[PDB]
């Protein structure tokens, strides 16, 4: 019992079925977002444990930014489709946190032609059906598991991470500590 429910995770009452098996959900706008992708690096950490076949997912969500926090979904939707999301997540979090320099849906645009995707595929990107059908997949699993904060991670529908119960005095350890319960919540 060295991981107990209600300590480092919690058990979903409605369980998910179908479920991606993990499931991560951010907002660009959330500063502890910024601290667990721009300095823990914690998704990377976690790929880098999870067993043979088990897939990961990330998704934004709309309910911190207003009218730019919605934006920047059908943003990760565009990042999503066309594959760069390895480009475009640094200077999203920096613009709009470090620099606030990101203000507008244009501004957005200014990130992916400044890390060399073409203007004409953005903006075909921008306006598709595919990228609509991405924002509403986002949309879905937040509302599945009724998503009021982010960061948040979630494992075959069923479990939930709680950082809460983890030491921070040093930040490698916290981060192993996070990887090494999704890989036991994921064999489970
Ligand atoms: C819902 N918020 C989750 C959470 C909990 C603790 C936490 O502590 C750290 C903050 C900054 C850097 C390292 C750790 C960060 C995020």
């Amino acid at each position: 019992a060295q991981y107990e429910d209600g300590k480092q995770y919690t058990t979903l009452e409605k369980p998910v079925a179908g479920a991606p098996q993990v499931l991560e959900f951010f907002s660009f706008f959330c500063p502890h977002c910024y601290q667990f992708e721009e300095v823990l690096h914690i998704s990377d950490n976690v790929k880098k444990k999870l067993p043979e076949g088990v897939k990961m997912t990330k998704y934004h969500v709309n309910f911190m930014g207003g009218d730019l926090g919605k934006d920047l979904t059908q943003a990760w939707a565009v990042a999503m489709a066309l594959g760069v999301e390895d480009k475009v997540t640094v200077p999203l979090f920096e613009g709009v946190q470090k620099t606030q320099t990101i203000r507008s849906a244009s501004d957005i645009r200014d990130v992916f032609i400044n890390a060399g995707i073409k203007g004409e595929e953005y903006d075909a990107a921008w306006n598709s059906f595919v990228v609509k059908s991405l924002v509403a997949q986002q949309e879905k699993a937040a509302a599945d598991v009724q998503l009021r904060g982010v960061p948040a991670m979630f494992v075959n529908g069923k479990y939930q991470l709680n950082p809460q119960g983890m030491d921070t005095s040093n930040m490698d350890v916290f981060v192993q500590q996070y990887a090494d319960t999704v890989k036991y919540l994921s064999e489970k």
